[PDB]
């Protein structure tokens, strides 16, 4: 049978997340976050139970997906090209800037020349890309990694307590977390708005994939995408 029938059969909705206050927090009894309460309601919508599966790594998330271990990626996901081999996009969410992030107290970086530290990015994400586009380009000197086992949460956190000099992180999760870590800074913008989506497999089956774009159909058509939108930015 087709996608949506095994999820049926299974009775569960798999969704492949990562843990940050944007996404899926569980800091108290009632989780929340933008993609837990879209899932949440598409599952819903289904019939069907939410199973979420936090993990730390993007390359993880996308071999999760490849895979068939989970049904679908909602991890405040930024468009990547790289991505459409495998999976494919759904509808856009929200735009979220990236920002390069320092401690309140250490030196504030002007620009990308003016790096003490190295600047670490979790592996796999939007922000990577952009690193290596500067790198190539006008930053020859940077020096940048990529965490295997840390989240863009986790990573600002580290910021935060003086483990790491720098991230580039998205504007809405460091919006939040500075409301927990006031010691994290802006030091500057690095790119515009880019969207949010969540990733599904790419497949000639689109029992999952018509149902997800007719539950989003659904929620805007009274703006309550909106507000829920609105609500976590
Ligand atoms: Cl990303």
């Amino acid at each position: 049978n087709a996608q949506l029938d095994q999820i049926k059969a299974r009775g569960e909705l798999r969704v492949s997340t990562i843990s940050s206050p944007l996404i899926y927090s569980t800091e108290k009894d009632t989780p929340s976050g933008f993609d837990y309460e879209l899932a949440k309601r598409f599952a819903d919508y289904l019939g069907v139970k939410l199973v979420i599966i936090p993990h730390h790594n993007i390359d993880d998330l996308f071999d999760a997906l490849d895979n068939d271990d989970t049904d679908l990626l909602a991890a405040g996901l930024i468009y990547n090209r790289e991505r459409l081999n495998r999976a494919r996009t759904g509808p856009a969410y929200y735009s979220v800037s990236q920002q390069l992030v320092y401690r309140l107290g250490s030196p504030r970086p002007k620009s990308f020349s003016d790096l003490k530290g190295q600047v670490v990015v979790a592996s796999g994400s939007a922000h990577m890309t952009t690193l290596k586009r500067l790198k190539q380009t006008k930053y020859p000197e940077l020096n940048w990694s990529s965490s295997v086992d840390k989240s863009g949460k986790e990573l600002l956190e580290q910021v935060a307590e003086g483990k790491l000099d720098y991230t580039l992180g998205d504007s809405a999760t460091i919006a939040l977390l500075q409301r927990i870590h006031p010691q994290l800074a802006v030091a500057f913008d690095v790119t515009d708005e880019e969207p949010v989506t969540w990733y599904f497999k790419q497949s000639d089956d689109d029992s999952l994939y018509a149902a997800m774009l007719d539950f989003y159909s659904e929620m805007v058509e009274d703006g309550s995408l909106a507000r829920l939108e609105e609500k976590y930015l």
